């Protein structure tokens, strides 16, 4: 049987980070991710990326690695058009854990299976278009900095700002929020919370954003998961809507979000419980009536060209917050989504998810 | 040119006769009055489907089925394959969520197409969880004699799960129809299938009966009408045994409210109550709301039937399969499809698309 799986190849995937359009970098981070090869006996590669993040979830890259290596023996040897079977043979496998290393597994499996066929991951998943628009984030700052992030995004095209707020230097957050709004007042924001703001304090903010002119479009995760008081307190008096993120981890997280109101929108990501969850997910979140965003990790062109077809093959997507290939300084592959500004499109891509290592 | 693109759909009456009758609870269908709907893209690729519009179920018909594809073609002459989900899409947004049978026999063509092409079997499409179904069979209404027949044939060519129609008409066979059932088959399973046309109080009594003959009644399905919600939720709580929603969970929207109320613990999907798409979202809300899976199906041929068993095994999971008309169909006009070995569907011969080819034609392009 050609499709049976073969090997499960893992390295480095050491990419360094910038800030877009020119500006002052600083100290020099890299986005520490792995590159996940699965052979087919027919001899087809599929690729897949692991982007753990530890901020988010805990996990890390030599744990990411260490995962896979175990993973490997539980996918050698099972076919590849059995991917649901091996999705969940990964889940039993790891005890539910290791996220990231299962996302990397699947999406090289589908994308050596779509490939092989000359099938389009897009196609696979839908198809329902080929063209997303994506919003960018303002990094974190002085309220300078982010004014000139803000004008340069602009420039390029950019009509919908992600912002993060909270936590670190969120003292500062009304005046950012003043020089983003002053310096590209034609465009949609979205206020990132990560978990860092109290109910109380995110209602401060949006009311804040509005009074000045801002064309708020969507309030993320403003307070933790454990905080469902805090989410359903914020959904319900917004005015706005709601994301959430870490409250929306499994299929089961939402539909008690859409029971309890605690949001009116979730953030879908496949690396934080792979292809298969994120598939049911967006389904009970569709039914459910609540909004459709797709996000990501710290992500290289290939997991974001995942992402964007399953985002555009799905169909209905609200939000797509798919930044992060702007700020990488290199790209060490060919293929994937074309990028025109804010604009995505996936029309090129032919076989899989079109992205191989150069 | 784009190899994909549809270039023409066709439409033609697909009447296959049953050998009896195939009664439920008010309502017997002596053909199987469908139709056989064949895409054709740009590259030569035919996909087909197949639209089993059953009035006694929900009120499509053949005719309706016909006029609804017809007035739908421009949501699918001229739109390419690989965008089966917006194609979809735009075909309920056209029909109001209507339509059901059309709109699968179309998006079953499309995705037969788009897979065969491309040298992948429908059941690795959604998901190759296995290859292999067991299904039930079923017990038509008539006298509690034809029942005690049927019970022991069926229970002899090993099957142990029997979907027992009940209500309608002939109500009060139901508790004798039941005895002569245990007996005959001693090691099977019950579905008691009211289709709607009982009342909560018959429900619950016919199932107590059943339960103290030593009967192992493993569900009890869509005991009362759709509308009767307060029903399916007594019922759902005093039975003692499983309950699946049919007639109310159409959209995923219903599985959701069916699970919230607490009306069925299970769910019978079916492709052709609102298509694939449909059905895909149906099934991930099922599973993530806790209840069990059910393929279910029409008065389907082997098309339709196949069309539902790489999707039920190719997602994997479900708990009751019940895709067993082919059996009562007087012939089949289809080569390929499952290989079935009495209740014993095998989909290991399906290389491309689900494998089915057909051994006036209403003629559509542009």
């Amino acid at each position: 049987t050609p499709t049976l799986i073969r090997r499960v190849s893992i390295e480095a995937l050491d990419i360094p980070l910038h800030e877009p359009f020119g500006i002052a970098g600083g100290a020099q981070e890299r986005a520490a991710n792995l590159l996940v090869t699965v052979e087919l006996a027919d001899g087809t590669l599929g690729f897949g990326e692991a982007a753990p993040l530890p901020a988010f979830n805990g996990e890390t890259q030599d744990g990411s690695r260490a995962a896979a290596v175990s993973l490997r023996e539980a996918v050698v040897g099972s076919d590849a058009r059995a991917w649901r079977a091996v999705a969940r043979a990964l889940r039993e496998a790891s005890g539910g854990g290791a996220g990231a290393a299962r996302c990397a597994i699947e999406t090289a499996i589908l994308d050596a299976l779509t490939k092989r066929a000359g099938m389009p991951l897009w196609a696979f998943f839908g198809g329902s278009g080929t063209a997303l628009t994506t919003d960018i984030t303002i990094t974190t700052g002085s309220p300078e900095r982010a004014e000139e992030a803000a004008r340069r995004a602009a420039a390029m095209g950019f009509r919908a700002l992600k912002v993060k707020v909270g936590g670190r230097l969120a003292a500062s957050d009304p005046a950012r929020i003043e020089a983003i709004h002053a310096a590209a007042p034609g465009a949609s924001l979205i206020l990132d919370g990560n978990g860092g703001l109290t109910a109380g304090e995110a209602l401060a903010l949006v009311a804040h954003a509005r009074r000045l002119g801002a064309d708020v479009a969507l309030l993320e995760q403003p307070v933790p998961r454990d905080d469902w008081d805090g989410m359903k307190e914020v959904t319900r008096r917004a005015g706005v809507d709601v994301a959430a993120d870490e409250s929306a981890a499994s299929a089961e997280d939402v539909l008690r979000v859409a029971a309890e109101r605690a949001a009116t929108v979730v953030n879908i990501k496949l690396m934080k419980g792979g292809i298969a969850e994120a598939l049911d997910i967006a389904a009970v979140a569709r039914a459910a009536g609540l909004g459709l965003m797709i996000g990501g990790m710290v992500e290289s062109v290939l997991a974001m060209t995942a992402s964007a077809c399953f985002a555009a093959g799905l169909g209905g997507f609200s939000f797509v917050d798919l930044d992060t290939p702007l700020f990488l300084a290199e790209n060490p592959f060919d293929g994937g989504f074309v990028q025109r500004g804010p604009a995505l499109s996936l029309e090129g891509i032919r076989a899989g998810h079109g992205v191989t290592p150069q």
